[PDB]
């Protein structure tokens, strides 16, 4: 399963929702998850985001192993996406700025 990190929140590009086969995205107001039973870890999506923010589940970044149970939670109570939208507005402000998982929104 592929997973979605802290440099989603507040920027959510949604360029990922793209190149997915399985439509594996659920959504929140400023984040994107992946739900780990239907991703076919095909990696397409990893390129793809610009906050680089995606990741394999094998290489989540030490300080980042919170977002593989975060992800598989969410994605059950957040709706599938499956077509690109805009980036929420003040995405740039936000890329790159470590911490911000106290922003989520549920
Ligand atoms: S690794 Fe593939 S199946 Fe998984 S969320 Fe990404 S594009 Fe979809
Ligand atoms: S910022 Fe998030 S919405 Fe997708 S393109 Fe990146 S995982």
């Amino acid at each position: 399963a592929f997973v979605v990190t802290d440099n989603c929140i507040k920027c959510k590009y949604t360029d990922c929702v793209e190149v997915c086969p399985v439509d594996a995205f659920y959504e929140g107001p400023n984040f994107l998850v992946i739900h780990p039973d239907e991703c076919i870890d095909c990696a397409l999506c990893e390129p793809e985001c610009p906050a680089q923010a995606i990741f394999s589940e094998d290489e989540v970044p030490e300080d980042m192993q919170e977002f593989i149970q975060l992800n598989a939670e969410l994605a059950e109570v957040w709706p599938n996406i499956t077509e690109k939208k805009d980036p929420l507005p003040d995405a740039e402000d936000w890329d790159g700025v470590k911490g911000k998982l106290q922003h989520l929104e549920r």
